[PDB]
């Protein structure tokens, strides 16, 4: 029942995407910079990777909020994918599953 | 789902060899980040992630392994993981059309 | 079956985590820097004077392990990253279909 959402997006949409997440009810995420090749050398372009672990009930809304705030209309807007998570543990407590988010 | 993530941890200098090897397998885009590798303090490495259809995962893994090999220790690893869903942000296209 | 373990932890715990891992027979890891956001922004400094920023630096640790070792490893990481204060982080497990060693073409547990 847990899922990982990975978003590759333009760095200047990060603020939009972040509020789009908090409206959806995602209460935190992890961000890193990436170098993206698509349609380092000149062909590489900076992007940000946003990863949020969520419940699977809430994944379509989250994916679409991300899509919604990351949309420019120009090439290189990126992608959002989802992949399974077996378990998640909060380090501080030992809470597992939804209680770990 | 017939979608897979490829993750390659490879030596930074092998990247271009890997980028060109990937066009030749018909894989266009890829996502790249710097990592610190502890294996044999740390060594700088690149992490290459590319989402692909499972009909080609085998060949794309091989073509990464061929471009990245030097025969010296610390060549890295390529692994495969399931991708339930992918969407193109600009168009909303899904699965193979999102690639 | 192989698994990927993902740990988001305080950067300063890396040495303890690394040590805890080698004690569980795990001899390699992948580490990267991330900007984390959650219940925790953090404080920063410019010419002596502090200011607030929204994200907090964390360390992302990735280890591919076998099914059998996976519980001992997650626990080992948790115990080493746990400080008692907030913002300790999270460790999650995910599936790995196949892993191959670049040099040898070794697959599976042989690839680790
Ligand atoms: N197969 C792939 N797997 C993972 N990431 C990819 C892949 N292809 C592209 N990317 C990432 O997506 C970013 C944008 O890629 P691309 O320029 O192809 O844009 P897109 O949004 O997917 O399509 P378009 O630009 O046509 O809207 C790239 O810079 C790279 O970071
Ligand atoms: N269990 C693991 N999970 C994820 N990444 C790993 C793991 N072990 C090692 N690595 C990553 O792989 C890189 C290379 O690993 P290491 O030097 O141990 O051997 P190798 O290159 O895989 O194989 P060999 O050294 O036998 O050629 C490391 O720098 C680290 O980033
Ligand atoms: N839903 C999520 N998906 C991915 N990463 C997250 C998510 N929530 C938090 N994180 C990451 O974990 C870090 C810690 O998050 P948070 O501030 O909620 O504290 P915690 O250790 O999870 O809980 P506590 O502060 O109660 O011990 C964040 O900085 C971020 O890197």
């Amino acid at each position: 029942h847990m899922k990982l959402i990975t978003a590759i997006v333009k760095p200047f949409t990060l603020d939009d995407v972040k509020t789009s997440l908090e409206d959806a009810g995602v209460l935190g995420m992890t961000v890193s910079e990436i170098q993206g090749y698509g349609r380092y050398s000149v062909d590489f372009v900076p992007k940000v990777r946003i990863e949020v672990v969520v419940d699977d009930s809430i994944v379509d809304k989250v994916v679409d909020s991300i899509v919604r705030a990351a949309r420019t209309g120009k090439i290189g807007d990126g992608k959002v994918w989802v992949s399974p998570v077996d378990t998640i543990v909060r380090v501080r407590t030992g809470e597992r599953g939804h209680d770990a988010l």
